[PDB]
DNA sequence: CCAAAAAACATAAAATAACATGAGTTACTTTATGTTTTTC
DNA sequence: GAAAAACATAAAGTAACTCATGTTATTTTATGTTTTTTGG
């Protein structure tokens, strides 16, 4: 299943890929934990998604465990993949002591 | 949900971004906490919420533990990202031993 | 868990290696080198062919690793084992052919 | 019914925790370079 | 003998992961203003 983010991005989970529109023939080539983070985000769209959820699903459920550190760093690389800036944010927002949270729109395919 | 305060700000509770109809190409970014007591307070208009009603909700009821003070500055920064003046107040209001509550006009969308 | 050339105990679930002249350094195998391990004792004194080998320790889906890791992790686990190349007392290359543990190998 | 005192709230620092980034590590794959074995 | 092929080792490349250190949000403190209460 795909997903169309903010009006620009195409990402696919298959394929863990990012195509940006107005770009359109470069893909954005995303890692694993990047491309389960951005989906898990996009599954619950507007909502403030818990660090021990993010982890547990990108980490945990998969097998392997790794600190608490290395959500920071995957969002760090995802906003950075996404061209997003840490304020003024317009894809992934943080909220502290309680998660992260994609306000950009999210439509399905 | 969104909210339209006093005729002239959009309130959106889950991005937690304050347009001004004045300054309409510019998103102004609450806290959580200013944003969670402005959705209490928008939820009953012109109502007055307790001290610790609103403690409860924008704190407790997340599993966070603070001071009463945190309350008292959080409302000293909502003021300030509404531009409402502490005393001749367009939007919130003091009820001293009381609480505050939203005088301003509250209209959903 | 196996014993290899009364030295060595090796244990594949946990991928370790006690040499029992100083057990007090539980010597860590990586993956590759583990599975390999693995298949040589599973069939003591038998060439298993690089293909065999390939096919045991490398599985994950869609990504193929080339010939060339194979060579490399039995470079490392004989670092490991301190096996000498000439002339080997763990693991035996034969050409065209695969590896071959020759070193003794005895169950639990 | 008032003036003064005590209490409640407001603001700006200041402290502190949470998160963001820059920089090093680690494990795995592959290449670059060096050695041996096979095949004619 | 010399080339071709096969195997061995060290060194380079990469993403995950981690650690050190920088940034900012949240909480609390110190000081200032207003509101409530109270004593005379």
């Amino acid at each position: 299943m795909k997903f169309i983010l903010a009006e620009k991005f195409t990402f696919d989970p298959l394929s863990n890929t990012l195509i940006d529109k107005e770009d359109s023939e470069e893909i954005i080539r995303l890692g694993s934990n990047e491309s389960r983070i951005l989906w898990l985000l996009a599954q619950r769209p507007n909502e403030v998604i818990s660090r021990n959820d993010l982890h547990d699903f990108v980490w945990r459920e998969q097998g392997f465990e790794v600190d608490d550190s290395s959500l920071t760093q995957a969002i760090s690389t995802l906003r950075k993949m996404l061209k997003d800036s840490t304020k003024s944010p317009q894809y992934v927002k943080t909220v502290p002591k309680r998660g992260y949270q994609l306000i950009a729109r999210v439509e399905t395919v």
